[PDB]
């Protein structure tokens, strides 16, 4: 169990998370407002959520998703898109870890998206901070489901420590560093990041702690079955670097548990 | 509003349906039990049915679906998979009637649907009489969604009247043919029909009633969001050939509304 307002919290931005995906906004006018096909974000329609900053593919990471603001929760949100095809996305997952340190001593990184982010930072790190100068009493947050949730939380260790705090939703995102680096978004401040992972999805276990990864804490685990709903008596709150007993199980892992978080994700009807 | 064991009924039905697809039928040996991924099956899996045939690619239109046998609630279900693609099957969906006057007088039914059902019959109807034999007291049920809601409506009424009832559950089916064969099914004898629809379906509203097609009663349409649960007050029973207040409105259909059926269906995770 959760505080419902922190239910809300995760349910909301799991949906920003998943208009990365359903929204319509490939192009999309700055200014729009935001919407998506097949019932994948009502929360964020019901407010007065509009794009700020549309992006695709961009740079080196082929990076995709957008900036809004939404007035009705007092956001600046900027949300990461996963793979548009995350199965292969999976199997082609090398682990590799590419060393940072610009981030944080000692910490070492998943190769592949720390050099996708690194690749695109600068002219988003600037949008962002012209909407906090543009409405400075309201929260930013950054949000992604998948791959998108596993860049969120990098952009996100990365820009805080400037001015404004910065909060992380993260959804089925996988591991991002070693232990050094799982210690550094575990204490680090100027925000908090919100690691959701669903029952045994198979991205929060990959790549592997074989590997040299490991999970920052805390990680909110959601018990709740694929395609049932979610309710604050459904998330467990899990403490400790690396625990088990959440979605670190030795059991045998899903795919589409991967695509049910809080409602249909990385896929749209 | 339905009573709580008709809901249960076509809770159950709308799995089977899924089951069609999400299942890992394929060829498969007989008597092996019913799973589905992703969840789209529980209630079927919880119950104790195995599969008594199975058929990939059957004859004419590539017919495919299976016959289970449930002990846990003594059915011999035949369930009609729908298209592997929705959109490219409504996209080409060809709207030619063709005559049927063996099931039944002045009977005019889909052109492709007739044609398709027609190739199989003989090795089908020798499966369910094979079962009906053995399990004489077990009800005999054909369901399905979209073109396999279609193709169990009109083994529906073509196999009826033989000594067993046949019910059929169909799940966003469109119309299946003319008017003299709108009204038979309507008021057939020897099996209920339960059609059922959600909200904007874009497949029950084809073929059109310009094109010379009529869909029967009553109509039992699902009125609750897309991927929101159904419960029994979200039914409505609709009575009158070719009424409106159900799917049958005048307004954009959605292609989304027809992949939830009480769960996820049409589609596998
Ligand atoms: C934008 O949303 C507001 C409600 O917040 C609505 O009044 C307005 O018509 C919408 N405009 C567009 C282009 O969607
Ligand atoms: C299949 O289900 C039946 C009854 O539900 C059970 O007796 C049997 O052991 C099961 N077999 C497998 C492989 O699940
Ligand atoms: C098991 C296959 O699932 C997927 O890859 C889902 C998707 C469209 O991204």
């Amino acid at each position: 169990e959760v505080s419902q307002d922190l239910f809300n919290q995760f349910n909301l931005f799991a949906q920003y998370s998943a208009a990365a995906y359903c929204g319509k906004n490939n192009d999309a006018p700055a200014g729009t407002n935001i919407t998506c096909t097949g019932n994948a974000c009502p929360e964020v329609e019901k407010a007065d959520a509009t794009f700020l900053y549309s992006f695709e593919d961009s740079g080196v990471g082929d990076v995709t998703g957008f900036l809004a603001l939404d007035n009705t929760n007092k956001l600046i949100v900027l949300s990461f898109r996963g793979s548009r095809s995350i199965e292969n996305w999976i199997g082609n997952l090398n682990f590799d870890l590419k060393e940072i340190n610009d981030i944080c001593s000692g910490c070492r990184g998943h190769d592949g998206f720390t050099s996708s982010w690194r690749s695109v930072a600068d002219t988003l790190r600037q949008k962002v901070e012209d909407a906090v100068r543009e409405h400075p009493d309201y929260r930013v947050v950054f949000t992604g489901h998948s791959l998108g949730g596993a860049l969120a939380t990098v952009a996100g260790a990365d820009l805080r420590g400037n001015g404004y705090d910065i909060d992380v939703f993260s959804y089925g995102a996988p591991r991002v560093g070693n232990r050094a680096f799982a210690e550094f978004l575990t204490v680090q401040t100027g925000g908090t990041l919100y690691r959701i992972t669903h029952t045994n999805d198979i991205v929060p276990r990959l790549p592997p702690r074989e590997f040299g990864y490991s999970h920052s804490s805390p990680e909110y685990w959601i018990k709740s079955g694929t395609l049932v709903p979610v309710t604050r008596n459904d998330i467990v709150k899990i403490e400790g670097i690396d625990a088990t007993g959440g979605n670190n199980q030795p059991n045998i892992p899903d795919i589409p548990a991967h695509l049910w978080y809080f409602g249909l994700i990385g896929t749209c009807l």
